[PDB]
């Protein structure tokens, strides 16, 4: 009955993918206990750094990527949930189920990637395990893995970035394209589609 109805939890930043040096690596900033409490209160006092965040819900863990002052991720992971912040749960600034895209204002202390202007088709996918996978762009919204892998390796990487050779943001990883469970290609949200949503 109505008095007993719970509320959806907040997305919680539980770590980041460090790309600021010569070596990419994942860092955890909050354990599962703190994540649970933070998800319920929506209050996160942790300092955020970097461009690529690891985020969790009650059920899922995936990625969120800051581009031009917006932290972007996929609707099929975050739905309409708020994200926890130092002042409380923060409401989504963008919500587009048709693009499978959501976004919040980038957390204070985060760094944003710059949208790519190069038109290059040699791309690099950053995974939740700090893999940097070469990807050849094949369309506005798809690239092919130079070395196909089992889908397991890409699980939980939605919302991660596809990068230009110069480190610009080219797209947000949306979902893998598989055959017999083997990921041979990836579909992503082009950054141009993000810029249009941003006006
Ligand atoms: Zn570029």
């Amino acid at each position: 009955h109505m008095a007993s109805m719970k509320k959806k939890g907040s997305v919680v930043i539980v770590g980041r993918i460090n790309l600021s040096g010569d070596t990419a690596y994942a860092q955890q900033t909050r354990g599962e206990e703190g994540c649970q409490e933070t998800s319920q209160t929506g209050r996160d006092k942790n300092q955020v750094e970097g461009e690529v965040q690891i985020v969790s819900t009650a059920t899922q863990t995936f990625l969120a990527t800051s581009i031009n002052g917006v932290l972007w991720t996929v609707y099929h992971g975050a739905g309409t949930r708020t994200i926890a912040s130092p002042k409380g749960p923060v409401t989504q600034m963008y919500t587009n189920v048709d693009k499978d895209l959501v976004g919040w204002q980038a957390p204070q202390g985060s760094r944003s990637l710059t949208p790519c202007t190069c038109g290059s088709s040699d791309l690099y996918l950053v995974t939740r395990h700090a893999d940097v996978i070469p990807v050849r762009r094949r369309g506005d919204s798809r690239g092919s893995l130079l070395s196909p892998r089992p889908i397991s390796y890409l699980k939980g990487s939605s919302g991660g970035p596809l990068l230009c050779p110069a480190g610009h943001a080219v797209g947000i990883f949306r979902t893998a394209v598989c055959t017999r469970g083997v990921a041979k290609a990836v579909d992503f949200i082009p950054v141009e589609s993000l810029e249009t949503t941003m006006r």
